[PDB]
């Protein structure tokens, strides 16, 4: 029935393939949680579905339509359940439209944050990893089912808005502004950035990555601390370093939305949600790395968060070396940090664990061990192939190990496996060197 996630066993619907969310969100008073929504989901299926079952937590649906037609629906617990006139079968699509309104609820965990629709200091914004997007959007709230997004945000004329995707039009009537954003590459629900309140959009010159053009804009909310910046030149340099390692940047634009709040940063798509207290070079790199690892390559199961966070963390070492710093010393710093902490196999079994130090640093050292085993050329080739292999296909730890085995051989697979499996922390991975 549900996606069957090992950590959050009730989220999502088995076999559902949401392909596009067309969301019109209306936020009457930014900074206060009440809101209203008009969303049309374009949905397909991997198995015959007699119902469409979406996650929703807080708001109440008041109307539903299927292909422009009246349809049976019920809202029960944390789900909206839509009974179809006939089964939705693979290869077909339909349009499910839902009208809803009310107060998004924050999930209260274990987790670093209470994810969902945040409200503070005149700002409302999504910070919804892992499973908070369902607070303000009826959705298949699981990273195994990424989708494209077109968002129209209606706000009072004194406010502005920013969502993931390129900004096109802003219209205004009766004291209300409506802004349209189009996210054209599919990302998990939690990677939908959406911020309303006092903010300004600021463009920077395009970045050229060979034949690929990446547009540049950052969001600056009002009231940022003195010195809250995106240093000139930095984002282009990080885009070059990381894309040279991972393959083409997956999106049409990149930037950060700087918020005067105190909170973790989140890799929302092409527009990282960046509270000022997290605004550091290494964090900016890390969140950009997640545009590949997490947003493009998405998780089959939340137990495997290390494939996002370990890879994003390892990107910080790749960045550090590109800036002339000693990568092995950084790996040693990761190890020293872990050597006084409990360790675990990389596949998490508890919600407490999915963003813990093992997911970030034990996962990063796993990739360090692999890299030192196969050499830098093979390792960079492997990362390119990894991103291509799990584009349009959610990744798992088993699938990674299979790819390493076939691409890099059984010895490379065993090197990664000792880091993946095993309750005790392995020794620090160190260069072979001459005999
Ligand atoms: N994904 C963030 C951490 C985070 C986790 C959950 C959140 O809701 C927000 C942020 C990172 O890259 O470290
Ligand atoms: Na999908
Ligand atoms: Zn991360």
């Amino acid at each position: 029935q549900s996606v069957g996630d090992s950590i959050f066993p009730s989220l999502g619907q088995r076999g559902l393939d949401v392909q596009h969310y067309d969301l019109h969100l209306t936020v009457p008073r930014p900074g206060e949680p009440h809101l209203s929504g008009d969303v049309t989901l374009t949905v397909g299926a991997r198995e015959p579905l007699s119902r469409i079952v979406l996650d929703l937590l807080g708001p109440r649906v008041s109307a539903a339509q299927w292909n422009g037609q009246r349809v049976r629906w019920v809202q029960t617990a944390q789900k909206v359940e839509v009974t179809l006139p006939r089964p939705l079968r693979p290869g077909e699509t339909g349009r499910l439209r839902l009208i809803y309104a009310g107060t998004p609820e924050l999930s209260g965990d274990g987790l670093p944050i209470r994810p969902g629709w945040q409200n503070e200091a005149g700002l409302s914004y999504s910070l919804s990893e892992p499973h908070g997007t369902r607070g303000f959007l009826p959705c298949n709230d699981h990273p195994s089912d990424p989708a494209t997004f077109t968002v129209r945000v209606t706000v009072p004329a004194s406010a502005s808005a920013a969502a993931s995707g390129l900004f096109t039009t802003q219209t205004e009537r009766n004291g209300l502004k409506t802004l349209t954003f189009t996210q054209r590459v599919p990302v998990p629900t939690y990677a939908l950035g959406l911020i309303v309140g006092p903010l300004e959009r600021r463009t920077a010159p395009d970045v050229q990555l060979g034949t690929q053009t990446v547009h540049r804009r950052d969001i600056y909310a009002a009231g940022l601390p003195a010195g809250t910046t995106v240093p000139e030149g930095e984002t282009a340099r990080m885009l070059r370093v990381l894309s040279d390692w991972f393959g083409p940047y997956p999106d049409e634009v990149y930037g950060v939305a700087l918020l005067p709040v105190r909170q973790l940063a989140l890799e929302t798509a092409g527009l990282t949600t960046m509270p000022a207290t997290s605004n550091r070079e290494r964090v900016r790199l890390h969140e950009l790395a997640h545009q590949w690892f997490g947003d493009q390559v998405t998780l089959a199961d939340w137990a495997d968060t290390w494939l996002s966070e370990g890879f994003a963390t390892y990107a910080e070492l790749l960045w550090a070396e590109s800036q002339g710093e000693d990568g092995q010393a950084m790996a040693a710093d990761w190890y020293a940090r872990l050597s006084v902490l409990p360790s675990r196999p990389l596949r998490a079994t508890r919600e407490e664990e999915i963003f813990d130090a093992s997911a970030y640093f034990r996962g990063a050292l796993a990739l360090h061990a692999l890299r030192l085993k196969v050499g830098d050329a093979a390792f960079g080739q492997f990362l390119h192939s990894y991103v291509k292999t799990f584009t349009g296909r959610p990744v798992s730890t088993t699938a990674l190990l299979t790819l390493v085995k076939t691409q890099l051989g059984a010895e490379a697979e065993q090197t990664l496996r000792v880091w993946v499996e095993g309750r005790t922390l392995p020794p620090l991975p160190e260069p072979v060197g001459a005999p």
